[PDB]
């Protein structure tokens, strides 16, 4: 018996805020959170308490501290089958990581539609608002390995496995509404260009290197998604605060056989929010698991990630009514032209028990559709359909990957397929082929119909010759980048210029930088000049005269493309650092902590060492972390209560904590003598927007801080942050 | 043609300093650097210039930009064999990463002994000072994945494959002279404890989490290597500036059959040097590939990593003469007791061509020894001999891993083994067994002998019963941690205290922190009290009264255990930042670059944007990076020449660059009006040791800066840095 007597080794099985308890497997932290897929995994969950340690053959082990040897200082014997089983299993623990999106974080949840969509699709999981479909969701980056950092600049994946009563449907999307390339045949070229370069395998988790920009300069179809990556969309605050998109146009098919074109969306109910680049880059160093942590701790707190599924629907007769091709995955459909119709809500409310078994082995593939859905001829989607089935045969060891527990359907599955490595199902059918008479032809085909029918593809007309040719309708590359640029606020446009400037500064061959600036001059002259100025490049008179591309169907902006132009901030689940001193004003801290608790905002109490400090009135305050241990990077705002400020006033760490928060545009609130820190961040006597200051933390002090938190960051401070060395 | 007409896409095939040219495959950068192993890989090197693009079956491809479809907006066709081969290969690119040491960086080189060692060993590679043995060396971290960061706190691996004329010898070592655990049976327990925790797979590249410290608190044998890991040994400046050790006692066997015990050492001829923790942790964010890049760029510059192989030799009759067991890999042999005898030199002088083919697929294993070497009963070494053979079967896809080009011997190999996945060798032997008459028994066994003989194990006497028992002589856990602590300088001791304090502050369960401070009180009460203070923990009276462990064979300290107590600096290959302004004083820059060039020290010219600036005499200075883009973390020292200092005097990023370099103890040199920056870092007029200043950058200014650089860091500044908010 090695646990403490007080039981402090074990986290409470109740919702608790980040940092309050050690994290734990989902079925131990939240045993009463259930859904049909979580219940169906019970057959393979293994406990541990009160059981003997055994070999994998069930033989109890007496001494798991030593190898068998001839004498206590002698050679190890080959007959030690307990050592060789344990080391054999260790030696073969790893499987290949995913070729792309190897870094990702996943959770269980459930989906429900708001109303029946039976008029536009026969998909069973969208047929009834009282029908709940379990989900498993993995969010990811694209380029880095499974051990790379979370808050890199990159596109993010957003993959949802829906365990429906008519089959698994995987909606395998990203956090931007287009992809970099048009035809799947180029996907190995693009991904080899963005990945670490092959001689030396550098850089990890970064597209800021010469081969990426060489490919982008030579393939202008990439510029639209490059604009989104260089914007603050490339550095989300959390997986909870990004959008999701299926990117391709797919089809919905109803029971009458009508096809409707659809593009899929996820709206984050916590709103849209991103970091700023210096904060994201530094956070890759101080906490490379920040998004994985934030997701797992939000679910442990009850701050469940919620998203609304929405559809952009285009009738079949409107296929050719836009300036861009619906089948081109480098084009978005502006919401000003085709609004997103709300379809249902997904809540992620339980973490896995074992990351390897459930996250690392999950397999999502966009060819996993159900009756009521179908594909289109988008040539990127069409090649994806080949790739996901193929890659799973080597990543997951053979063709029985659907029998790995996380991947199993919850609905029935029966067919004539047999054998393969690690075959689990033992088929009793006398027949392994059809047609058969010896089992009266079971399992049998099922015709298509309104519900519970077999899958049949929509009978789209195909006409043309066998060609390796890009459609001419796809040959336009600059209008959607320009629409995106013009839809951004002025501070978002500055952050884009800064993204391209920093990236191209890391390209060693200067001609590649000059070729990219030339492509920017085809999108918007203001953007091109601002990036050229940061690179020491002067645009030629020819570049200054390139005519801008046309508007997209008459639009010169669409605010739904901006993260911030239309406020959608939500503070629940955010976190505030509170900088303690050795004699805190207990009344300020009561007022601060209860205001945050009332709005579901978490707090972390920080000091210059661990342990406790005692307040003016004797209240013992427990310290969560030190100023260096939990830097401002990890929080959304900073509060300094009054008390003995001279304890921390000359602490370089405390001062730099405020300077870094200030540089990264975070709200800061200073009570009482904590206003002496105004000198550190150069605030005027009369104050400035974004810094909350009062004689105490009472009256309106907390409401003002919370108002700033709802607007996420203090964008008006951007011109002021340069006169700070931080 | 897509290359620029000026040829600036291609790096010069000559030695160039870091950043002067794009990096490149080794055989293109240094085509005239050869050794027998490098030449033997020519059968599988494949070029590219002037060749047609083909499928893997040799069919020329006409259009690599499109899939075959029925009409240019039609569905992709199954008969597109060119798309499916290209995407099948991409879908199967990944193989499992190594179970430990997944993150690593490698190079080719050569070794030769200084004199014949035939009186102590019959190993052929140590027999002749003029017979050179090619090597391939991989350096690595332990815990993180292949995509994790380089400058984490961790142990580093140092594995060397010697391609000898009597077989491959792999010396598979680490950068500290002991390991964490005593018996291989516990390796999966230890590694699971240090690795990301199984529920959520956090944290990457960090031992600062509950399960690692839970295991250490319950297994005091771990304490010795934990002291090394918490010291600055855990954060090397470069793989060129750390020690190597084989850890175990092995045997040397001479031609007369005499056995000598040996421990292996690598001494870095560039000297020992480490980062400081705040710098290391920030560098994991700003350049997670810093060590991989530094190694590659040192070899491209001709700053070839050099190491001296050394042996500690103990006669067989002295096995039991120390206070510790020679077969216990948690104990080191102090050099004051047994000196390291210099044996030979290894030079790494060429990078690979393809990182996956040569580094990712390399297989090192400490059971690959040759005649003239043998094992001992160290119970950690004994279990290693099973594991490397076993893990390579799944990582590298089967039992023919020795036929992957990097792993092949350069000497003959013939036997009766056949088949296995991806078998390359086509055996013509009519026999596949021996004894045979049908091929007159060839290939034939070879008796042991002085040279070119068969391998025979030393006939060690074995006497004991078959037991799973730890030798009582291994049950001492505190004397070697204490020897290490007492041998560090006072600043190195402060960094150890900080390393334990920072790590244990990240352990959520407070009782684990308490148990580890109790273990520290058994090593040294000053260490224990200093850690306990930073944790808010008070030592009990019983803890204050624990008797310190005995000296190790009379030693109070051994200065070979410190990185810094004995000066051993070498500045060649280090790097200075030079902060430019828009009217640099060309006379200062002349003097600076001349003095750096004379000592082999490289420079990086930095400014507030990219492009060029022009000096006072019209010299056009290309800018390597911005002040933000290449932070002070990446350099060894900073020089600010005179000129138009007003251009940069108020630049926040230039001021922060000096604040960070100052906090991280780096030398700073300020010429002329750059002395105005003394105010940012609070240097008195009279100056400060570690800041070089003068009216101009003459010979005397450069000699003072170079002297500071030879001492690596300005330790005397440590009391002054706590106040700087950086
Ligand atoms: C619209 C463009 C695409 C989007 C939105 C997309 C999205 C994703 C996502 C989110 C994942 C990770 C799923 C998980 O979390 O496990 C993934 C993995 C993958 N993607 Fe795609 N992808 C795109 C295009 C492509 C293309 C064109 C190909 C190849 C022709 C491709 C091949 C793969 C492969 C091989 C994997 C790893 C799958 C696994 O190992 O299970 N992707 N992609
Ligand atoms: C003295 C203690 C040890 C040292 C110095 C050591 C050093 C290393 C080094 C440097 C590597 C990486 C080689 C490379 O660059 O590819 C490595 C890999 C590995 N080690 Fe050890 N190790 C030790 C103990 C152990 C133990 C006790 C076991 C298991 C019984 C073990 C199992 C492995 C395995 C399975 C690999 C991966 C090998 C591969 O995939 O090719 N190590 N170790």
């Amino acid at each position: 018996s090695l646990a403490p007597e007080d039981g402090s080794h074990r986290p409470a099985a109740e919702p608790t805020p980040p940092g309050a308890q050690p994290t734990a497997p989902g079925s131990l932290k939240a045993p009463d959170t259930r859904n049909e897929k979580l219940n169906s995994l019970e057959d393979v969950r293994k406990g541990s308490e009160n059981y003997a340690l055994t070999t994998n053959q069930g033989v109890r082990i007496a001494d798991d501290q030593n190898s068998l040897r001839a004498g206590s200082r002698g050679p190890t014997l080959l007959e030690d089958f307990i050592l060789r089983e344990k080391i054999t299993h260790f030696d073969h623990e790893r499987i290949p990581e995913r070729i792309v999106h190897a870094r990702g974080s996943a959770a269980h949840g459930y989906f429900q539609p708001y109303k029946s969509l039976s008029d536009i699709t026969k998909a069973d999981f969208l047929s009834d608002p009282n029908k709940i479909t379990p989900v498993f969701v993995r969010f990811s980056t694209v380029q880095g390995g499974a051990g790379s950092a979370d808050t890199v600049r990159d596109i993010r994946g957003f993959a949802t496995k829906f365990y429906t009563e008519e089959g698994i449907f995987d909606l395998v999307g990203n956090n931007t509404p287009i992809f970099f390339i048009q035809d799947a045949h180029k996907f190995p070229d693009f991904v080899h260009a963005v990945k670490p370069e092959p001689h030396w395998a550098i850089p990890q988790g970064q597209s800021a290197h010469d081969t990426f920009w060489d490919y982008v300069s030579l393939q202008p179809e990439t510029l639209h998604n490059v604009m989104w990556a260089m914007s603050d969309r490339g550095i989300p605050r959390s997986y909870r605060t990004m959008e999701g998109f299926g990117i391709h146009t797919f089809r919905l098919i109803n029971a009458e056989g009508k096809a409707t074109f659809v593009r899929f969306h996820w709206k984050p109910l916590a709103g849209k929010a991103s970091l700023v680049w210096d904060e994201a880059q530094k956070l890759t160093g101080r906490d490379p698991d920040f998004h994985r942590r934030e997701l797992w701790e939000a679910i442990e707190a009850g701050d469940f990630p919620e998203y609304e599924l929405g559809f952009q629907l285009i009738p079949e007769e409107d296929e050719f009514k836009f300036d861009f091709d619906l089948l081109d995955p480098t084009k978005l459909i502006p919401e000003e032209l085709v609004p997103v119709q709300r379809v249902g809500k997904m809540v992620l409310n339980r973490n896995p028990d074992n990351f390897f078994a459930e996250n690392e082995q999950a397999a999502f593939h966009p060819g996993h559709i159900v009756p009521g859905l179908d594909f289109t001829n988008d040539p990127l989607l069409q090649g994806r359909l080949f790739s996901y089935t193929d890659t799973q045969i080597s990543r997951l060891g053979g063709p029985n990957f659907h029998e790995i527990p996380i991947n199993r359907p919850t609905c029935p599955y029966h067919n004539f397929q047999r054998d393969g490595m690690h075959r689990m199902g033992i088929d009793t059918n006398p027949a392994n082929y059809e047609p058969n008479s010896i089992n009266d032809n079971w399992p049998r085909e099922t015709p298509p119909g309104p519900k519970r029918g077999g899958f049949e593809s929509y009978q789209e007309r195909v006409e043309g010759n066998k060609v390796r040719e890009r459609s001419p309708s796809f040959g336009e590359y600059y209008s959607h980048p320009r629409l995106f640029w013009l839809s951004q606020t002025p501070f978002e446009q500055r952050h884009i210029v800064d993204g391209f400037s920093f990236a191209l500064s890391k390209v060693v061959r200067p001609y590649i930088r000059e070729r990219v600036v030339d492509q920017l001059a085809h999108i918007d002259l203001t953007l091109a000049q601002a990036v050229a100025k940061n690179l020491g490049i002067e645009l030629t008179d020819d570049q200054l005269n390139i005519t801008p591309p046309p508007d997209v169907n008459g639009l010169k902006k669409d605010p739904s493309l901006s993260l911030y132009a239309i406020p959608d901030g939500d503070v629940k689940g955010r976190v505030v650092a509170i900088l303690l001193n050795d004699e805190v004003r207990s009344a300020d801290l009561l007022a601060i902590l209860k205001a945050l608790k009332a709005k579901g905002v978490h707090a972390k109490l920080l000091y210059s060492r661990m342990g406790e400090v005692t307040a003016d009135d004797g209240t013992v305050l427990p310290i969560a972390a030190t100023f260096a241990g939990a830097p401002s990077l990890t929080v959304d705002a900073v509060i300094v209560p009054c008390g003995n400020i001279a304890d921390i006033a000359d602490n370089g760490d405390a001062n730099y904590y405020l300077m870094e928060a200030y540089k990264h545009l975070k709200p800061i609130a200073l009570a009482g003598d904590a206003r002496k820190f105004k000198a550190t961040i150069k605030i005027a006597d009369q104050g400035e927007e974004g810094i909350v200051e009062a004689d105490s933390a009472d009256g309106s002090f907390m409401d003002e801080l919370l108002t700033l938190m709802a607007a996420h960051r203090v964008w008006s401070r951007i011109p002021k942050i340069d006169k700070i060395p931080a």
